């Protein structure tokens, strides 16, 4: 209980439009702060939006803090880390932009993450999916990635340290844990689990609301 | 002109339910009409469905053959390919239930499938995706892939005799040309091209129309 600390992505606007009345924002936050094992909830979101989610934070069991967006995806991470309980045992990452996030799967995911020290919420590709080379070749199980994406705070800030001090270049499939040898766990989560972005995408969160 | 035969997939009804108050497997089977390179078209459907394409084939401008649909999809094929003419330089596969395939990457799929022998239409994958292993581990350029998938008659011949003589296990990742030592082409197609199956697929499907 009170072990896990919450980095809610909410900086990227598609994350705030709305779904039966909530911003999309709202509803992984609220998930996340009826969980005890959540101590706190970090948003990361433009000063301009704080109040989204500051009008809950005496109806909340969790602590709430604030951090700004950086240039890209890993510096709203690095920004987000920053302001973190010097005790928690567990950070989570979690795009505000996925709604629809079972607390089983949460509750998976933080299990997993305990264990081995970083898992990640996925679900098998359902399309065929093939290696191709630089000759538009073919090169004769895959999974797709959702978040949470689970770490331990010491791995994750090892990680930090080691992309800044040899110059590494960081992209969304080439990620911090890239790097590190350290195993990441692949919990199995839900087709429903889906980012809530183009309007084709909202109308079908309503169904599975 | 003249050296295709398209082997149309609509035996899997997902693909008879209407697209602007047209069944959605006419969509391909019209564009696959009206291309001057396409000879034929071999319709692969329960024997109950044929009165949708029989009424059209007067007024399209190529030959229509009907074959048998298999137990798995690679049957299907080889029931098709029964029927393609003798002549035909070139086999052009296509999912029924992809209705908005656009006539200019068929185009580009059957130019990569002429030169190359083997062409396949794909898209980047655009959701991030990792190899995982055994344990549930993640294993520290990814191609989705659509149809047409265009291969030239003789090696898909060839294909069908190699899996057969040998035994060998296909399935919709390991098809027949994974086992072949010939090259395959990824003809860069359109993100538009979606398989229509779902409620969600089809409003989807009036927007791009
Ligand atoms: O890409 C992953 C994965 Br597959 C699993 C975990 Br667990 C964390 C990340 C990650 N993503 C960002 Br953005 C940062 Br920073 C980190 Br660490
Ligand atoms: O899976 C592919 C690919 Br990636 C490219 C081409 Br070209 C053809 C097939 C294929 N699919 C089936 Br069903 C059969 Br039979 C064959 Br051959
Ligand atoms: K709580
Ligand atoms: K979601
Ligand atoms: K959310
Ligand atoms: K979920
Ligand atoms: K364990
Ligand atoms: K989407
Ligand atoms: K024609
Ligand atoms: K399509
Ligand atoms: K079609
Ligand atoms: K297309
Ligand atoms: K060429
Ligand atoms: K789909």
């Amino acid at each position: 209980e009170k072990s896990v600390s919450v980095i809610l992505l909410a900086g990227g606007p598609k994350q705030y439009i709305p779904l039966l009345g909530q911003p999309i924002a709202l509803y992984s936050f609220f998930t996340f702060s009826r969980m005890p094992e959540v101590k706190e909830i970090v948003v990361v979101c433009d000063p301009f939006f704080r109040d989204i989610f500051e009008e809950y934070e005496e109806s909340i069991d969790v602590d709430l803090s604030f951090a700004i967006p950086g240039k890209e995806r890993q510096d709203s991470v690095y920004s987000g880390l920053q302001e973190i309980d010097v005790n928690s045992e567990l950070v989570c990452i979690h795009d505000s932009a996925r709604p629809l996030v079972n607390t089983e799967d949460v509750e998976k995911v933080l299990k997993d993450g305990s264990a081995v020290g970083a898992a990640v919420l996925g679900v098998p590709a359902k399309a065929t999916i093939k290696e191709v080379n630089s000759d538009s070749l073919v090169v004769k199980t895959l999974w797709e990635m959702q978040t949470p994406q689970v770490i331990k705070p010491e791995l994750l800030k090892k990680g930090f340290e080691l992309v800044k001090s040899e110059g590494l270049e960081v992209t969304d499939d080439v990620s911090i844990v890239e790097y590190l040898k350290h195993p990441v766990y692949v919990s199995q989560g839900s087709y429903t689990n889906i980012k809530v972005t183009t309007p084709d995408d909202l109308l079908l969160a309503e169904r599975i609301l």
